[PDB]
């Protein structure tokens, strides 16, 4: 499913991600717009052949069981096709995990670039919450 921006926001918020551990709602629709384009389907492969999945690409590496990450973990104790779901329930609750590890929303890659420092609050404008 490819969300729209409010429509994402609003599940988002339902699932207590705003503001969980700091971080604003703009900040989550901001990754999610940068690492997936607010597609649940989203795959991509990394280097090291892990794959990220999902509207918040959730590395295979370490959170998601996917078969074929050698040596990998699997700390969100799913199968990494639950993050493709219609259903953001899965990746949501995924996140909290993965935003409670150390380093913050900084484990998106494209969050630190393409969201930190930036008028985050703008994702959400406009939108009914």
């Amino acid at each position: 499913k490819v969300f729209g921006r409010c429509e994402l926001a609003a599940a988002m918020k339902r699932h207590g991600l705003d503001n969980y551990r700091g971080y604003s709602l703009g900040n989550w629709v901001c990754a999610a717009k940068f690492e997936s384009n607010f597609n649940t389907q989203a795959t991509n492969r990394n280097t090291d052949g892990s794959t990220d999945y999902g509207i918040l690409q959730i590395n295979s590496r370490w959170w998601c069981n996917d078969g074929r990450t050698p040596g990998s973990r699997n700390l969100c104790n799913i199968p990494c096709s639950a993050l493709l779901s219609s259903d953001i329930t899965a990746s949501v609750n995924c996140a909290k995990k993965i935003v409670s590890d150390g380093n913050g929303m900084n484990a998106w890659v494209a969050w630190r670039n393409r969201c930190k420092g930036t008028d985050v609050q703008a994702w959400i404008r406009g939108c009914r919450l």
